[PDB]
């Protein structure tokens, strides 16, 4: 309709390819915009690698609070957190809450080889009902986003359902549910994405994301002032390779979606 019609002028503009889907939780509404093509998560992908610690903790007490040892050696493109860390030792729940606020790479790969490597992440969203999901690669290369590569991707309705089920839902136990929840409300790298677009009475949980090929994502929980919550996911992926980082997509996405 109307919301079609304003995403489709939004993609014509910005010369690339957006991916929209939202989920109202009040009557179970939805808006797809290019829901099951198939998008390159980057770090929105780091949600599934800290819940499948989160899962792992209900059969594990006191598994959050394991020190694991940090090196130069595992130093990647970006470690805001560990590199403040290097020789010394972060708790699993720092390692998430790192990966999550503040996006470090070193800290998701850590997350990713608890679990037992990229293919046990993949495992754990078959576990939720996610058959879209697919995590190949570890830190850095899962941010490679090649068009027509399917490594490290999935689609903008699978990890929309996905992020309703483990923040919304009963996919975690409810200590679990709660810590995400937190953590994602916690981000610092999601002001101008998603929540640039929204008012700011509105409380936002989110994962922001950014890759080859332009590619800048966002999936989060979003909960309106005095209303049932929502669920978005704004996937932006640009023809170029080396095409800058468009953050103001995905605020035009949320502005449509929503207004
Ligand atoms: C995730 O996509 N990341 C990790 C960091 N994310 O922080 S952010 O949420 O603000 O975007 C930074 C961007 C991206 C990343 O590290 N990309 O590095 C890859 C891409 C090119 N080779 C390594």
């Amino acid at each position: 309709a109307d919301v079609q019609q304003k995403l489709a002028e939004l993609e014509r503009q910005s010369g690339g390819r957006l991916g929209v889907a939202l989920i109202n939780t009040a009557d179970n509404s939805q808006i797809l915009y290019r829901a099951d093509e198939r998008f390159a998560m980057c770090s929105t992908s780091k949600v599934m690698a800290a819940a499948a610690v989160l899962k792992k903790s209900e059969s594990e007490p006191n598994l959050l609070n394991q020190r694991v040892e940090i090196k130069k050696s595992d130093l990647v493109n970006y470690n805001p957190i560990a590199e403040k860390h290097v020789n010394g030792t972060m708790s699993l729940a720092e390692l998430s809450a790192a990966a999550l606020q503040y996006s470090d790479n070193v800290a998701m790969n850590k997350l990713i080889a608890h679990v037992g490597g990229p293919a046990s992440v993949t495992a754990f969203a078959r576990q939720l009902g996610d058959e879209t999901f697919r995590l190949d690669r570890t830190e850095p290369t899962l941010n490679t986003a090649i068009p027509g590569d399917p490594r490290d991707t999935t689609s903008p309705r699978a990890m929309a359902q996905t992020l309703r089920n483990l923040t919304l839902g009963k996919a975690l136990g409810d200590s679990q549910r709660a810590q995400l929840v937190t953590w994602m409300k916690g981000n610092t790298t999601g002001a101008a994405s998603i929540q640039a677009g929204l008012p700011a009475s509105w409380v936002v949980g989110d994962k922001t994301g950014s890759g080859g090929y332009g590619t800048t994502n966002d999936i989060a929980v979003i909960w309106p002032k005095d209303r049932a919550p929502l669920i978005l996911v704004t996937y932006f992926t640009q023809p170029q390779p080396k095409a800058e980082s468009r953050r103001d997509v995905l605020a035009s996405a949320a502005k449509i979606v929503t207004d």
